[PDB]
């Protein structure tokens, strides 16, 4: 079971303070594990998977962001993104705290969420799920 959706209380361009958010998730899990694993979808800065700048989607700006690293957990998500802060717990609503400080350049931003919050590895005997949750998210600043 998993239920991954963003959602974004303010639209765009109404000057993006050095921090506040934007859209703000959801993950759901109930397995072994102490992690919740989720993505932006929106490539990588440096190589980590928690606070990371994600560009727009007209190719002309870049709308900060700080979610998987608020006290999460680095993990082992496939492209490059992809952090887990406790997850055994029934859900958790990452917010994604958009570090601007001035404002966020006109135009259009693109976020795609996942947060699978189960992470496979070496076991003797369990199904299979390498996929997780998918989720959109785009600021439309004008």
């Amino acid at each position: 079971s998993a239920e991954l959706h963003l959602e974004s209380r303010g639209g765009s361009g109404t000057q993006l303070r050095d921090g506040a958010k934007v859209a703000t998730g959801r993950i759901i899990c109930r397995e072994a594990h102490t992690g919740f694993h989720v993505w932006m979808n929106e490539r990588q800065v440096d190589g980590r998977a928690e606070r990371y700048v994600v560009q727009s989607k007209d190719g002309r700006h870049e709308l900060r962001v700080r979610t998987g690293g608020d006290g999460w957990s680095p993990v082992k998500g496939e492209g490059g993104k992809g952090v887990s802060r406790p997850g055994q717990e029934e859900q958790v609503f990452f917010d994604v705290m958009a570090d601007g400080n001035q404002d966020i350049a006109p135009g259009e931003y693109r976020f795609s969420v996942g947060g699978a919050c189960v992470v496979p590895q070496e076991d003797n005997k369990q199904g299979f799920t390498p996929s997780g949750t998918t989720g959109t998210t785009k600021l439309t600043v004008t």
